[PDB]
C-alpha cells in the first residue's frame, strides 16, 4: 500500500535456486508470514548450516528468543531418536499468531561421506518435513482435510507438524553400481494408508546427489509443484545415512528429508581422502569435504583452492579466524596437497600440512602396465632444527617427488628430493590395494643432515614410517599420500602429489 518488490526476472529466479545447490553439512529456511499489506511471501531465506553439532537446532535460538518475548511455544523435531548422524525436521512456535516469526525447517549432518557401499541397490527409510509459502490466491481451503485448522497456507506458511494424524515417511534406493538414486515421500494416515507426494531422483557425484522431486498430484494447492532443484549427502564414515532437501520452482515449499539404511554389514570403498597434519603434535585428522578435492571446507565453509599459478595462497575469512592455505598443484586435476595455518597478525598458529582428493572407482585402477608420476610434495622434519620441504615446480633440481608404478606387481616406488638433492631423502615402497596403497617410507642408513648446512649440526633418520596414499581421478593418472611421525629422536609431516607421465 504501495508494496514494492524487486523485479526478479526468471534467469534471475533460476540462478537463486541453482545456489542452493551448493554442497553443505546443512541447510535451514524461515516459515513464511504475510505481513499485513502483502498477499503472498514466498519462501525467500535460504541458509547454509555451517555448525558441526547435531545437538545445535539451526536457528532455535533466534526463535525462543521471540517465542519468550511473545509468550509462545516452540517445539522442535529433528529425528534425533532414530538417526546418529543427521537431524531433519522444523523448530517452531506452535501457539504462533500475528506478524511475529513461526520457526524454522532444517536439515544437517555431521562426518559427510569417505566410504561409499560398493555395489548394489541399497535401501534407506527416515522421514521428511516441509513448510509451505503463504498465499492468499493459491485456492488453498478455509477447511483443509489434511491440515489443521482455518486457511492452512494461507497467511502463515503451513508445515508437516500441522498435518492431522498424518505421518511423513521417506525411502529411497540407492544404486552405488551406477551412483544413481530415487526414493518416494509419502503420507500415511491414521488409518494406514499411504499416498505418495513426490517421487525423488538424483545422480550421486562424491558424497553428495542432485537431482529433482516430482509432485505426484499437481491439483494439491500445497504439495503440487515440482522441484528441479533436490540436493543432499550422504553422512556418517560409510554412508549410514541421508539428509538433504528441495525448492519448488516457485519457490512455494521447502522440503527436508533424511535416511537410514538397514544392519546389514556392507562392504565399503574409499571415495575421498581429505586431511592434515599438525605440525606440532604430527597427529592426522579428518577434514570434511563433499568430494570436490579442490574446495577445502574448513568450519563447515569454503575455500576455493584453485588458482593460475602452480601453486597458489589463499586468504578466507572464517568465523573471525584468518585462514591461509598453499595449495598445489595446477596439473593435479583430482587432488591438492599444501600448506594450512591461522594469519595470528604477525605469527601464525595451528601449522598444518593437508592432503584431499578424488579416489580412483576400483574397477578403473589399471591391472598392468609400469608408468612414472612426477609431482613435488610439502613437509616439515623436526630434530632439535627444523628442516622443510616446499613445493615447488623445478623437474631438475627441485622438491621433486617421483614414483615407478607397477600395477601388474601392485607396487609403488618413490622417491621424496630435497632442492639441489642428487640422492632422495626419502624413500616409499609400498604395496596397492583397492584404489590406494600403504607402505613405508625410510631415510638412508645415515640419513639426511637437517640443512644446514651446519659443520656439527645433526642428521635425521627415520625407519620405516608408515605412509598411506591414494590413486585419483577416472583412470588413477594422479597419485597422492602423506606420512606423519612424532619422536624425541626426530619428527616429520608430509604431503605428496604425482601426476602420471607419458614418453615425450
Ligand atoms: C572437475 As573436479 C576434479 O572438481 O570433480
Amino acid at each position: 500500500k504501495v508494496n514494492y518488490t524487486d523485479e526478479e526476472t526468471q534467469k534471475r529466479k533460476k540462478e537463486e535456486l541453482d545456489k542452493l545447490m551448493e554442497p553443505a553439512l546443512g541447510y535451514v529456511t524461515k516459515i513464511p508470514v504475510n505481513i499485513p499489506s502483502v498477499r503472498k511471501t514466498e519462501i525467500s531465506e535460504i541458509d547454509t548450516v555451517t555448525d558441526e553439532s547435531l545437538s545445535l537446532v539451526p536457528n532455535e535460538d533466534k526463535l525462543r528468543t521471540i517465542a519468550n518475548e511473545n509468550y509462545g511455544s516452540v517445539v522442535t523435531k529433528s529425528g534425533s531418536n532414530t538417526m546418529n548422524f543427521v537431524r531433519s525436521g522444523y523448530t517452531i512456535d506452535v501457539v504462533h499468531y500475528g506478524l511475529r516469526d513461526k520457526g524454522y525447517v532444517y536439515y544437517k549432518g555431521v562426518h559427510p561421506s569417505k566410504e561409499l557401499p560398493k555395489g548394489n541397490i541399497i535401501v534407506y527409510q527416515g522421514e521428511w518435513d516441509f513448510t509451505s509459502n503463504a498465499d492468499l490466491d493459491a485456492k488453498r481451503p478455509n477447511y483443509n482435510p489434511e491440515f489443521n485448522g482455518y486457511g492452512a497456507g494461507q497467511r502463515v506458511g503451513v508445515t508437516s507438524a500441522d498435518a492431522k494424524e498424518r505421518t511423513y515417511i521417506s525411502k529411497f534406493n540407492i544404486d552405488f553400481s551406477n551412483k544413481k538414486l530415487n526414493g518416494q515421500l509419502l503420507t500415511k494416515t491414521k488409518e494406514n494408508q499411504e499416498k505418495l507426494r513426490y517421487t525423488v531422483e538424483a545422480n550421486i557425484s562424491g558424497n553428495r546427489f542432485r537431482g529433482k522431486a516430482t509432485a505426484t498430484d499437481k491439483t494439491d494447492p500445497i504439495l503440487g509443484k515440482d522441484s528441479e532443484h533436490l540436493e543432499g549427502g550422504l553422512y556418517g564414515p560409510k554412508s549410514e545415512e541421508l539428509a538433504g532437501k528441495f525448492v519448488a520452482h516457485d519457490k512455494s515449499l521447502f522440503a527436508v528429508f533424511s535416511g537410514k539404511r538397514g544392519n546389514d554389514v556392507l562392504e565399503t570403498v574409499k571415495i575421498i581422502d581429505a586431511s592434515k597434519i599438525d605440525l606440532t603434535t604430527f597427529e592426522s585428522s579428518e577434514l570434511n569435504n563433499f568430494g570436490n578435492a579442490n574446495v577445502l571446507i574448513i568450519d563447515g565453509q569454503k575455500i576455493d583452492l584453485a588458482g593460475a599459478d602452480f601453486k597458489n595462497r589463499k586468504t578466507v575469512d572464517i568465523n573471525g579466524k584468518t585462514m591461509v592455505a598453499i595449495a598445489c598443484c595446477s596439473n593435479l586435476e583430482y587432488m591438492k596437497f599444501g600448506q594450512l595455518w591461522q594469519k595470528e597478525g604477525e605469527q601464525t598458529k595451528d601449522n598444518s600440512l593437508f592432503l584431499q582428493g578424488e579416489r580412483t572407482a576400483t574397477d578403473k585402477i589399471p591391472v598392468g602396465g609400469n608408468y612414472k608420476y612426477v609431482g613435488t610434495w610439502d613437509a616439515l622434519v623436526s630434530k632439535g632444527t627444523n628442516w622443510v620441504a616446499e613445493a615447488d615446480n623445478n623437474r631438475e633440481s627441485g622438491y621433486r617427488s617421483e614414483f615407478d608404478v607397477n600395477f601388474g606387481d601392485k607396487k609403488v616406488s618413490g622417491k621424496l628430493f630435497d632442492k639441489g638433492g642428487i640422492v632422495p631423502v626419502f624413500m616409499i615402497n609400498a604395496d596397492i590395494k583397492g584404489n590406494g596403497f600403504t607402505g613405508t617410507a625410510n631415510t638412508t642408513d645415515t640419513g639426511f643432515a637437517l640443512d644446514s648446512g651446519s659443520s656439527q649440526h645433526g642428521n635425521a633418520v627415520f625407519s620405516d614410517i608408515k605412509v598411506n596414499g591414494g590413486f585419483y581421478g577416472p583412470t588413477a593418472g594422479e597419485l597422492g599420500g602423506q606420512f606423519h611421525h612424532k619422536s624425541d629422536n626426530g619428527s616429520v609431516g608430509a604431503v605428496f602429489g604425482a601426476k602420471r607421465q607419458i614418453e615425450k
